[PDB]
């Protein structure tokens, strides 16, 4: 039901600006080290954003040092691990804290599953883990069944599945209550929302944009609870520039 993304917000309009990172800003790469955004992109980016107040956001999975990293030389106000990690326009932190109990039990679980599955990969976030299984997708529904094993034994920690790869959070942390929390706050407040996402994790997002009146879009294939869709990462990038060049 989502159509094709036609709005090209003027420059400086009333916008308040979430972007996704991994399948959205940069291409999808066999490992994360691999994932670039272009240069051109984030000269973009912050261009929008000094046209807008500072009303704009990267909210990813990812944790927020690789955020900065994939970012430099720029710093935004972030959102990492789906919400448990955010850094408004301040510089002002907020991270949600699981048990030293908890985090370690876990990855010790995990970690005797995943040295003999070869090609998965066990990703620690501190407060969240990732299962990645691009190299060897055999191993899915192992890998899905494990997760939810281990969320129904800790209830502090809730599934996140994903492309290639099937996550674990803190319960209660998820994209749309890292806008809900963005955006009563300066200089995001009195904006309208904007989010282009590409995976599960910006559905939740999606949602409270929608509701919000706002503008979802998503990129890429598949179904979507979003309004409005764009083809691919370098259509993201042309709206880009699009926004910035009309
Ligand atoms: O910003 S998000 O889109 O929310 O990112 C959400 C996920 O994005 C990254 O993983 C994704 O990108 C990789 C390289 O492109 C792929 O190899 C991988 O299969 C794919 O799942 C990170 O590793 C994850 O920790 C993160 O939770
Ligand atoms: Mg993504």
């Amino acid at each position: 039901m989502a159509e094709p993304l036609t709005v090209s917000p003027e420059l400086t309009a009333n916008y308040a600006y979430f972007f996704d990172l991994d399948g959205t800003l940069a291409e999808i790469k066999p490992h994360p080290d691999q994932v670039v955004v272009p240069h051109k992109i984030l000269q973009l980016l912050d261009r929008l954003a000094a046209h807008n107040a500072g009303a704009l956001a990267l909210i990813s999975g990812r944790s927020m040092t690789e955020l900065d990293a994939l970012a430099k030389p720029f710093r935004f106000p972030l959102a990492g691990v789906h919400g448990a990690e955010r850094r408004d326009i301040n510089g002002k932190t907020h991270i949600v804290r699981l048990p030293e109990a908890v985090v370690r039990e876990v990855e010790a679980l995990l970690r005797s599953t995943l040295v003999a599955l070869p090609g998965t990969e066990l990703e620690s976030k501190g407060m969240a883990f990732a299962l990645h299984y691009r190299q060897a997708p055999e191993h899915e529904a192992a890998l899905l069944a494990l997760a939810q094993h281990v969320t129904q034994h800790w209830p502090q920690l809730a599934l996140q599945l994903g492309k290639c790869v099937v996550e674990i959070k803190p319960k209660g942390t998820n994209k749309g209550e890292a806008i809900a929390a963005f955006m009563q706050e300066a200089p995001f407040a009195g904006r309208i929302p904007v989010f282009v996402g590409d995976d599960l994790t910006d559905e939740a997002g999606f949602g409270v944009v929608n509701h919000a009146g706002g503008i979802s879009v998503k990129v890429g294939v598949g179904a979507t609870q979003a309004a409005w869709r764009l083809e691919s990462v370098p259509d993201v990038w042309r709206w880009l520039e699009q926004i910035n060049y009309p």
